[PDB]
């Protein structure tokens, strides 16, 4: 049974603010840092060993991975970063909080975005306060026109994440190398939905907790042999 | 003019940098960590941008690089780890201080080792406390029996570092990628010795400062245009 571990970044400084980050490069909160530290300790107590690590190009994910590698004494592992594991790109909502979003669009429209699988938020325009910050960041310079989002539905996000899963991670798994993925809830959703063959509707009430290791046991066709297990103390897994 | 940056890690735990730390995977002491922070701030204040990073598979170098990348807000950079930028492998001497080495091997052999460029230290005996720790660490599992050092002269270390420089780093530089290297005193000595065409005698007396960015300006043939420049105070 192949062992695959997934983890969502610990709590971000904007998670505290209820503020939409998307492709904005928000750092971990101190609490989020401790979440990743404890997840790491859970992985160490269980004696987990990895051979390669995949992550996004966003610091909350990357720092979660670093803290885990520190905890499990495996800082020497290969790490691969890709924009394809990025958070979903929330377009115009980027930088706004719950209240601002509601005030601008109404609770009906927010409800629809919350429930829909294929309806994108409004796009991030050039006069948007974070337009340069995200769209002109040199880390995306090698992205084509079509590849660089102005906004994403979950469907979109999943659609650009899965080719990385298929071409870069699946070959590693079949080669028998134990993979650790540190990413975001919505990019991880693509992976979960593909593994468990979930529905559009089902994958949307799937909420992945921040900073908690998720273990999959896969067979030769990479289908789970059992449901996902959360890792950590009893207090933690209790939630 | 290509820009190349080197940085040697700072102080390791338990005074290990004065106890031949070699391939023992010692972490930075808090002081060494702080050195990496100051180097990071120096690169940040100067507005340096990199495109790719190289380091060893040893904890102290890797944490130095993490600290720098944090400081210059470029944690998203691609990072490549290689045993070929490791510290020199001091074999049986690893972990011992001057007195202990002198006492174990005699001062004749010690005299030879301090001055020689190509005389290797003796290998790790099975009763050596780091024997299994280093020689059976899975990070070196893909090394052939001939590749896996039991002990290295400075010549050895340089000899296994230069192929990585030629095959993996030189192509990035010719393509215009701005390279940051976070490594160890002796492997960085290999790279400096290759860049400046220095002699054995000259390279053995060159000591690179710790926790401070070392800047090279290279020409289209990757020769330095000017001497190495330190960044900082
Ligand atoms: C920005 N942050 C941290 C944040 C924003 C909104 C909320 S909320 O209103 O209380 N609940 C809540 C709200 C939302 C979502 C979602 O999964 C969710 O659980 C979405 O997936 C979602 C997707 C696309 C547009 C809007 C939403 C949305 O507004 C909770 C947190
Ligand atoms: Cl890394």
């Amino acid at each position: 049974a192949y062992k695959l571990v997934l983890i969502r970044h610990g709590e971000s400084a904007w998670n505290l603010e209820n503020r939409f980050s998307g492709w904005y490069d928000a750092d971990l909160s101190p609490a989020g840092h401790e979440e990743a530290k404890r997840g790491g300790q859970a992985l160490r107590d269980a004696g987990y060993e990895f051979d390669i690590c995949f992550t996004s190009v966003q610091k909350r994910a990357i720092r979660t991975l670093w803290t885990v590698l520190d905890a499990i004494d495996q800082m020497w592992l290969p790490v691969v970063r890709t924009w394809r594991l990025n958070e979903r790109h929330y377009g115009g909502l980027t930088g706004l909080n719950k209240a601002e979003t509601a005030a601008k669009h109404g609770e009906a429209q927010v409800k629809i975005w919350r429930r829909s699988y294929d309806v994108p938020p409004p796009p991030m325009e050039p006069d948007h306060p974070f337009y340069s910050n995200i769209s002109k960041d040199r880390r995306y310079a090698d992205l084509t026109e079509d590849q660089l989002p102005s906004c994403e539905s979950l469907k979109d996000t999943i659609a650009r994440a899965l080719p990385f899963w298929n071409e870069e991670i699946v070959p590693q798994i079949k080669e028998g190398k134990r993979v650790l993925i540190a990413a975001h809830g919505n990019s991880l959703r693509g992976i979960v939905k593909h593994l468990e063959g979930l529905s559009e509707e089902a994958i949307m009430e799937l909420n992945l907790p921040t900073g908690i290791p998720i273990v999959y046991e896969l067979d030769k066709n990479l289908k789970p042999i059992k449901p996902m297990q959360f890792l950590g103390d009893e207090e933690t897994v209790r939630k």
